[PDB]
């Protein structure tokens, strides 16, 4: 019929473009393959830390002792003195802005204790958001056959990382970051070269060529470009930027849901009201090639023999919604106003 043009065909060893909102992979390529992060690695670090910061386990303002082990590291730096303090919030910088090597592995410490252990949280985090082909052996990227990473993983982890706290994700976008009298340009070259850019981090390895998880914002819409394995970094930008056109060219975002609203009831066994009200975590927003949101239709499907107690925000019923007789995205159907057993 009118189906849009094929994705542009990279010279990449892999790479997915993610619309921001709905959070679909729009084009996808050797996408679960485990590869080498390199310092893209470092986009798991500061998101845990900031996670931290948000439950309230660690402050922006504490001072983090610099170990010897953290002094010790190679390769991009911030330059923190050994034994001195710094706080969180510069070192956050220091990995964000500088992919500081030193400055991650001493918030790592400070987090967990030992870097080792970070990597726990690392895995651990890993899974809680759904990553499926992640897995990290240290906080900076050190190349391990065991700490390896890919496209689609990166595109989960960045929208996570985008749709944080603003003031944390603004790091991001920062030209520069000044320490112990060394000052030292963002690496992401792109935030100088498109004003539409706003993240994220690149990596590079002789063995993984250079990649970049990168997120741009224009028209009302937000995608997130991941490639791996680039020849250059002219080939690294120009890649992102013909894969981010295709989706801000050809695809269009429909909201249908915002989280909250009622969409239907359910049955529950033993509460002391006889139902609840189902609804969803947060908005539902479609994101599709053009023409295709009139072909959508949703079926909102709860859970048979539920029963109480029941907690607000508890995995109840699935909403889903077929593309012409083929199911596509499913949602959560979660439960608005909790339930007793009386």
């Amino acid at each position: 019929e009118s189906m849009v043009p094929a994705p542009p065909q990279l010279a990449a060893k892999s790479y997915v473009l993610m619309d921001g909102e709905s959070g679909q992979v729009l084009v996808e390529n050797n996408g679960d393959q485990r590869l080498p992060p390199a310092s893209l690695t470092k986009l798991m670090t500061a998101y845990i830390a900031t996670k931290e910061i948000e439950a309230g386990r660690i402050g922006e303002n504490d001072l983090v002792t610099v170990s010897e082990h953290a002094w010790r590291t190679g390769g991009s730096r911030m330059f923190i003195k050994v034994g001195s303090q710094v706080s969180v919030s510069d070192l956050l910088h220091g990995i964000i802005i500088q992919s500081g090597n030193d400055a991650s592995v001493a918030l790592a410490e400070h987090i967990a204790g030992s870097e080792d252990a970070f990597a726990d949280m690392m895995n651990t985090t890993a899974q809680k958001l759904g990553l499926t082909n992640s897995h990290f052996m240290d906080a900076t990227g050190l190349p391990n056959p065991d700490h390896y990473s890919s496209a689609r993983d990166m595109a989960v982890l960045a929208r996570a990382i985008i749709y944080g706290e603003p003031s944390h994700y603004a790091i991001y976008a920062q030209k520069e970051f000044l320490w112990n009298n060394i000052k030292q340009p963002n690496r992401n070259l792109l935030l100088w070269r498109d004003k539409t850019v706003d993240g994220l981090k690149t990596g590079h390895t002789d063995e993984a060529g250079y990649c970049l998880v990168a997120s741009a914002v224009r028209d009302g819409q937000r995608m997130i470009a991941v490639v791996f394995g680039t020849n250059s970094e002219q080939a690294r930008a120009a890649e992102t930027q013909k894969l981010l056109t295709y989706g801000f060219r050809f695809f269009e975002s429909r909201n249908f849901y915002k989280k909250g609203t009622e969409l239907t009831k359910g049955l529950v066994w033993k509460g002391s009201e006889h139902e609840v009200k189902a609804g969803l975590a947060e908005d539902l927003t479609m994101t599709l090639p053009r023409g295709q949101m009139q072909k959508l239709q949703a079926s909102m499907v709860l859970e048979p023999q539920l029963m109480a107690p029941i907690q607000q925000g508890q995995v109840i019923g699935k909403v889903e919604v077929k593309l012409d007789d083929k199911v596509i995205r499913s949602a959560d159907l979660v439960a608005l106003n909790a339930v007793e057993e009386g």
